[PDB]
């Protein structure tokens, strides 16, 4: 259960004061969307640093599966976001509020969390043309002490993917500042 990661966060994310914590929550997502990549169905991923210090990550995958999950009751979309045995719960469970946004079968659908607690079922609340997966989440107080993202911690680790998972395309972006850079390596 969620409940633990929350009580011994350091244990789960890595150190929740000097940023080391706070920037893995980052990855963590990130890394979904290049498993994705990796089976070949990912080319583009954007990571958003909001001016609220909020972190939206995008990528144009397939879209979690939204269907009911019958060992749970819920979307396996749902089960994937609240239930683990680092996984992406864990970043749910340490983030004050999480919108999960899937674009699949022509539709849009959603879910909030309120610290890893699901604020309704998955919704269907849009038609699309696109499809992939997108992630916006708010890091708790209650868990890091000094939330502020840092463009070069992750310009780095982004020219790093982009060098090892070819043709993958990375949109970094700062609202803070206006910077926006696109890592893709083609060299
Ligand atoms: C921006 C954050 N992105 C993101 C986070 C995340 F957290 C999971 C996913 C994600 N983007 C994804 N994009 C696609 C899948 C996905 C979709 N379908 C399958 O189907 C599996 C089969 C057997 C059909 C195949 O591989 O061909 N697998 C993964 C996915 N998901 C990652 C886990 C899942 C899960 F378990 F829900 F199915 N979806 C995620």
């Amino acid at each position: 259960g969620l409940d633990a990661v929350r009580k011994r966060p350091g244990m789960y994310i890595g150190d929740t004061d000097d940023g080391t914590g706070l920037h893995h929550m980052v990855f963590e997502v990130v890394d979904n969307s290049i498993d994705e990549a990796l089976a070949g169905y990912c080319s583009e991923i954007s990571i958003t640093i909001h001016t609220d210090e909020s972190i939206t990550v995008r990528d144009n995958g397939r879209g979690i599966p939204v269907d009911i999950h019958k060992e749970e009751g819920v979307s396996a979309a749902e089960v994937i976001m609240t239930v683990l045995h680092v996984g992406v719960s864990v970043v749910n469970a340490l983030s004050h509020e999480l919108r999960l946004t899937i674009r699949r079968h022509n539709k849009v659908w959603e879910q909030v969390y309120h610290h890893g607690v699901p604020q309704f079922p998955l919704r269907e609340v849009g038609e699309t043309d696109g499809s992939g997966t997108e992630v916006h989440f708010k890091p708790s107080p209650e868990t890091f002490s000094n939330i502020h993202f840092s463009w070069d911690i992750l310009a780095k680790r982004i020219r790093e993917l982009s060098f090892l998972n070819s043709g993958v395309g990375i949109l970094l972006r700062d609202e803070r500042t206006g910077k926006e850079e696109l890592f893709k390596y083609e060299g």
